[PDB]
């Protein structure tokens, strides 16, 4: 099986605005997340076909990943915040729909969800 094309980035048929929420969850949320030591399995659509995962995207139909999240924000995709923590949201459902309990990724993916958690109690107002 091929991978899916990657989730869409940028679309000039959708209005476009800056919040202190957006600016927030890209220069504070994403950026912290992105640096963190258990990233590298979320900067980039999952890639199946390299990583031997023929199922993947038989269980997962809402894929999503920090790189797609940057490039959206960095683009305006989103009007609202809430858009945003979605896509946060899914790329760590989608992680725990696939995986086991006490998996690696797992764990990883708990703790970036910690810090996620914890940086979005510190939103600022609308
Ligand atoms: C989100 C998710 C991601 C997964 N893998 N992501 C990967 C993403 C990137 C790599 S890498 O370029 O080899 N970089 C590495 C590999 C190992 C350690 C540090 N960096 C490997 C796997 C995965 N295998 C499952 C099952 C997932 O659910």
């Amino acid at each position: 099986s091929m991978n899916p094309p990657p989730p869409e980035t940028s679309n000039p048929n959708k209005p476009k605005r800056q919040t202190n929420q957006l600016q927030y969850l890209l220069r504070v949320v994403l950026k912290t997340l992105w640096k963190h030591q258990f990233a590298w399995p979320f900067q980039q659509p999952v890639d199946a076909v390299k990583l031997n995962l023929p199922d993947y995207y038989k269980i997962i139909k809402t894929p999503m990943d920090m790189g797609t999240i940057k490039k959206r924000l960095e683009n305006n995709y989103y009007w609202n915040a809430q858009e945003c923590i979605q896509d946060f949201n899914t790329m760590f459902t989608n992680c725990y729909i696939y995986n086991k309990p006490g998996d690696d990724i797992v764990l990883m993916a708990e703790a970036l969800e910690k810090l996620f958690l914890q940086k979005i109690n510190e939103l600022p107002t609308e």
